[PDB]
């Protein structure tokens, strides 16, 4: 505290130019560390001497400022988190540097620099701020994936411990496999790994993973593998693999559980990201009304514009006498209907006649071809100079729609006299033939469910520039990291030329791009860990930095999708036939049939969008084709081919494919990112165009509140329906403060604390076995089962039996008890469920998040509208399962051919494993395609001979029916998701910050436990000792027993039924008063109205009328 001259005089430098000079710095810096040329050790070329030294100018300017921030701010510039950050990461720099310089791990930290730069940008902090606010509420739901990671986890652990050492290698060290197939073992009982290769051996060994990564044992490997299965990302092939090994149809539930648990999840955790989103879209946003002010604005530019014609009819009604009646009638002629289809039918004619081409390359016809264009410019400059005849000067050039149409016909006409003459690489027929396509903006001006949808995605550009900077800094970031942490070491110790590195810029850019799409991401971390940290205790340092860069990456593009939900907030701103039973007994819901018929009156207008974008899709084709990709399928077809197979899970394998005609004409990926991204916006806007008809589907049906309020009703309507309880508690007081004492806190820690220490014994099970901690976890497992039979015990008799089983999670830790006793009796696969017991009691953990739980009980007892969809799709199933038999048969199952033993068809569970696999979309493109004509499927039958060099299996229309079954699946689950979510509207999304009707439920449910003594009639001297902490929220204040002393014992006249007599209805509805507005005895026209339209249109209770027996002494 000093400021004489100093602190006044250093505060004033806090120029504009300072921040900017600051901000070349930090960019320069960055700039400076991108090339930093990697060397294997100290190579000193010139070039990273002179970066050592600029690090020393880089250190000294940013110590300076820091000094000077100090100085202004004293202890105010350590509490800001920004300002913290900067000031480590300086302390850091200038550490490493003097211990450098008093004599390379610390370097890294260099890289943390660019986040700075986003420390005094604007509009970039307060994104980052809100992003990081959105996740915060959810961070509970995250903790749940990881007890589920563990816990399935485990159950491999007893069923995969040790099953891959047995190997078959053929002579010595080498497999005899062609190194891709598994070497299952030579199993006592066969059926599984056969061997049969004429002379084989089966040995212990490593011929799991291609590294000896994802193996079983070594625990960490276990949750590593079941990490890589959760992402929904080749779990297939370890699902094969493990198949192989151990058997048949075994296995398969517990990853189709996994898979089912992880969708699951994928839909709470975008549910609740809707809350958040929702949270904020219309509160703070209804307040200033934006929405109000852009209609405002448009509905005074029409206004302007009418009134604009208005003052020109008035000039006009009234040399130049000639031409002022000339104007009268151009200006009529105009308007007319006639004239406007004639224009409209002649551009329509137009670019018809500009789009004959055909790929084609003749010549008779080309030059007729020619001169026609000029003459269309006549035909698009007669209606010009009328408009700016007709029509005001200032006024028609003014609109921001015709103002584009001019400034695009005169670069039309401009660029048809460059091409009258000679002109390099010119480019004036594709930007003509362009500027055609814009003709149809014209036809988008009529049916303006077009022009809404491009307006909206002008609007939305705006706002999402922020978040692709601050997606394109991450992916820069984390790039730089990468390219740190490795630095050109992926030898290997192999010649084979690996699709990703990390030696220089761009191809580690491409690396954490494809990395983030999670395209085989796993291999990719896998040879990274194998390049230095070989699978060891601190080998895994590596992996840890790949996990993230999925999660914190892939969540902040599902937070780009959640700003595109904030864009679609800105858009929203012959043989079997006899199944017929289930179409008529589906027939009882109603609640989808309106569903389809609006799709099916929609698929029209997407029909008419698929045609526009195949359009568009044809004119950048005939460009590209014309002017590159010249040969040494069609113009409007071979994209549609491609996008067959690049349905944005091929893209990336076409990229992949292409690392390696090479760079001639590149743009066309980027081509299809764009016509992508343009259906990933279009389809999306199609999507949200479905949310409307979703919002005509689902939210239309909000009708008329015909209540008193609309919020204030349903807190009426719930708490007029709450009736007491009693609770009983038996007379064993020392037992129960046992209960009450010990079984609390203390026991749930000291249970979970034992259970995690269980798992050290189990879930750390020795990778392989040894005799020593074999025999230490046998009495370890001892000790437990003693342990757990005495805290039964205690639990059991303490209980007072005749109440044991009473309470539901008495009956759970019922179950949990006859699990352990099942246990104690038979201390075994397939019976060990008990020791799952134990991972069991990890649930219980669950139960302690009472908070979160209620998200449970809002899910899983949703299956309220789940049954309908269930069983649509269940149908879906067997109508598309029943059908493949047939016409799929004789599927010919071979080794290594992408259709074999496991990959078989004709047996029915395994097709329907089959199928399941495709829905999900892993890698479904490789089956459609492994179903061809010309292929033979099992050549066993008498006229398979091949006497004609035919294969009697064509299989040549999977692909429609699967793509098709793909998008009925997506769809039905899309309305399941929107089903849960308007379900769980009233409870997720709701008044939950601070005030919630929900939060009024439980305080409900605080008042039937809160007053243990249930005495029914609780005096008033008895209700100040314990009932004084009513609510906190919605309570007055902490005056207890009442804070308005006055009002709440006047207004709420003072209960004296019998010495202070409390009930818990009459405070209930006291409370609903605190909440409501109704003043004191007096109030007959709003309490008489609220009591007696109870029978008639309130809150119908013509029945139990004990309400009207207790609330007179209260209210009535
Ligand atoms: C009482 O509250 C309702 C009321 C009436 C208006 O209803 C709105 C409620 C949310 C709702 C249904 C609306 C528009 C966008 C909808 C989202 C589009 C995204 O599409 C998905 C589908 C899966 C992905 C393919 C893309 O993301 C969802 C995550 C997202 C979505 C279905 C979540 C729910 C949203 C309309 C006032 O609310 C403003």
């Amino acid at each position: 505290l000093k400021n004489p001259i100093r602190r006044a005089c250093i505060s004033i430098v806090e120029w504009k130019p300072f921040e900017i000079i600051i901000l070349l710095t930090i960019f320069a810096n960055c700039v400076a560390l991108a090339i930093y040329i990697p060397f294997p050790e100290d190579d000193s070329n010139a070039t990273n001497s002179n970066l050592e030294r600029v690090e020393y100018l880089f250190l000294i300017i940013f110590t300076v400022e820091a000094f000077l921030k100090v100085i202004a701010y004293g202890l105010l510039f350590h509490p800001n988190a920004y300002l913290r950050n900067g000031w480590n990461l300086l302390d850091f720099i200038i550490v490493v540097v003097g211990l450098f310089s008093a004599i390379k791990a610390l370097r890294a930290f260099r890289v943390l620099r660019p986040l700075r730069l986003v420390s005094g940008v604007p509009s970039l902090q307060v994104v980052l701020n809100s992003i990081i606010k959105a996740m915060v509420p959810l961070l509970h739901i995250a903790l749940l994936v990881l007890f589920v990671i563990i816990i399935y986890a485990i159950i491999g652990l007893e069923l995969f411990m040790g099953k891959m050492h047995k190997t078959c290698y053929n002579q010595e060290g080498i497999a005899d496999v062609p190194a891709e197939d598994d070497p299952s073992p030579c199993a006592l009982e066969t059926g599984h790994g056969r061997q049969c290769q004429n002379g084989t051996v089966c040995k212990p060994g490593w011929d799991g993973p291609k590294h000896g990564i994802t193996n079983f044992d070594n625990f960490a490997f276990a949750m590593l593998t079941v990490f890589q299965c959760i992402t929904m990302e080749g779990w297939t092939d370890v699902l094969y693999w493990v198949n192989d090994a151990v058997g048949r149809d075994w296995p398969w539930i517990y990853f189709v559980t996994l898979i089912i648990i992880g969708s699951f999840f994928v839909l709470n955790l975008v549910l609740g990201v809707l809350s958040g989103e929702f949270s904020k879209e219309r509160e703070k946003a209804k307040a200033r009304g934006d929405f109000q002010k852009l209609r405002e604005k448009q509905q005074l530019e029409e206004d302007l514009k009418g009134y604009l014609d208005w003052i020109t009819q008035a000039e006009d009604i009234d040399w130049r006498r000639w031409n002022r009646f000339c104007r009268r009638k151009c200006r009529a002629a105009v308007k007319s209907n006639v004239f406007y289809w004639l224009v409209i039918f002649l551009v329509f004619l137009n670019t018809l006649t500009i789009a004959s081409e055909h790929y084609n390359q003749p010549n008779w016809l080309t030059e007729v071809q020619d001169t026609a264009n000029k003459a269309l410019l006549a035909l698009f400059t007669a209606e010009m100079l009328l408009k700016m005849y007709s029509l005001g000067l200032q006024a028609y050039f003014v609109s921001l729609f015709n103002r584009f149409d001019c400034f695009v016909v005169c670069g039309g006409i401009l660029e048809t006299i460059l091409v009258e003459t000679k002109i390099m690489s010119p480019l004036g027929i594709s930007v003509l033939r362009c500027v055609r396509l814009l003709r149809i903006f014209k036809i988008t001006r009529y049916w303006n469910s077009l022009s809404n949808l491009v307006a909206s995605l002008l609007n939305s550009v705006r706002s999402i520039a922020s978040l692709l900077l601050l997606l394109f800094l991450f992916i820069i970031i984390f790039s730089l990291l990468g390219m740190q942490l490795f630095g050109g070491k992926f030898n290997f110790d192999e010649m084979q030329t690996r699709r990703s590195t990390f030696d220089n810029f761009p191809q580690s850019l491409l690396t954490v791009f494809q990395i983030l799409t999670g395209e085989d991401w796993n291999s990719v971390m896998y040879d990274g860990i194998m390049a230095y940290g070989g699978p060891s205790f601190p080998g895994m340092l590596v992996c840890i930095y790949f996990i993230i860069l999925f999660i914190c990456g892939n969540y902040i593009l599902l937070n780009v999708f959640l700003a595109i939900a904030v864009d679609n907030l800105a858009d929203a701103e012959l043989r079997v036939l006899r199944v017929l039973r289930p179409l008529r007994a589906i027939n009882r819901a109603k609640g989808l049939k309106h569903v389809v018929q609006c799709v099916f009156v929609a698929i029209r207008t997407i029909g008419n969008i698929v045609i526009v974008t195949t359009l568009l899709q044809f004119m950048f084709a005939c460009i590209g084709v014309q002017l590159f990709k010249g040969k040494l399928d069609n113009v409007l077809a071979a994209m549609m081919a491609l996008f067959t197979v690049s349905t944005f899970e091929g893209w990336p394998e076409l990229l992949y494919r292409s690392i390696d005609i090479y760079n001639y004409r590149v743009e066309i990926s980027i081509f299809f990112i764009i016509y992508i991204i343009i259906i990933a916006f279009f389809m999306m806007n199609i999507f949200v165009g479905f949310v409307i008809v979703t919002f005509q589907e689902q939210g239309e049906q909000e009708y008329k509140n015909c209540e008193l309020d609309k919020n204030q009703r349903q807190c009426v309507e719930y708490a007029l329906k709450a009736r007491p309880l009693r609770r009983y508690i038996p007379k064993n007081q020392h037992q129960y403060k046992v209960w009450y004492v010990v079984n609390s806190t203390y026991f749930e820690y000291l249970m979970f604390v034992l259970i995690l220490l269980n798992t050290i014994c189990l879930a750390m099970q020795h990778y392989g076995q040894s005799c020593l901690f074999k025999i230490a976890m046998n009495i370890l497992n001892m000790l437990f089962t003693g342990l757990f039979t005495v805290e039964m015990i205690l639990k059991l008799i303490a209980f007072k039996p005749k109440h044991y089983f009473c309470d539901a999670w008495n009956t759970f830790d019922a179950l949990i008890v006859v699990g352990s006793i099942v246990d104690i009796a038979i201390t075994r696969i397939s019976i060990t469920f008990f020791r799952l017991f134990r991972v069991m009691r990890l649930v219980k953990l669950l139960s302690r998040g009472e908070g979160i739980r209620t998200l449970l009980w809002t899910f899983i007892k949703s299956f309220q509208a789940l049954p309908y969809v269930a069983l649509l799709i269940v149908m879906l199933f067997f109508i598309y399962a029943v059908i493949g038999m047939q016409v799929f048969g004789k599927i010919a199952l071979n080794d290594t051919t992408e259709i074999n033993r496991n990959n078989n068809f004709q047996t029915f569970p395994q097709a329907v494993l089959l199928l399941f696999r495709c829905a999900t979309g892993e890698a479904w493109q490789d089956i459609m395609l492994a179903c061809m004509p010309g292929k033979k499927c099992a050549p066993e039958s008498e006229p398979s001979n091949s006497t004609e060099g035919e294969t009697p299996c064509g299989s040549s229309f999977a692909v429609f029916y699967f793509i098709s079954f793909y998008m009925l699946c997506a769809f039905l689950i899309i309305n399941l998701f929107v089903a849960v979510i308007m379900d769980n509207f009233d409870y997720l999304t709701r008044d939950w910050s601070i005030l919630g009707p929900h939060h009024l439920d439980e305080f409900k449910r605080i008042w039937a436990e809160y007053d243990p003594e249930a005495k029914g009639r609780i005096k008033h001297l008895d209700v100040v000792t314990l009932l004084r902490r009513i609510q906190p929220p919605l309570g007055f204040g902490k005056l207890c027993p009442h804070r308005v002393a006055c009002k709440r014992l006047v207004s709420m006249n003072m209960p004296l039924n019998s010495d202070g007599t409390v009930m818990f209805n009459a405070t209930l509805f006291a409370l609903v008063r605190t909440a409501l507005r109704i003043k004191t005895e007096g109030n007959l026209e709003q309490a008489n109205e609220e009591l007696r339209a109870i029978i008639k249109k309130i809150w119908k209770r013509t029945s139990m009328k004990l309400l009207d027996q207790v609330v007179p002494p209260a209210g009535d």
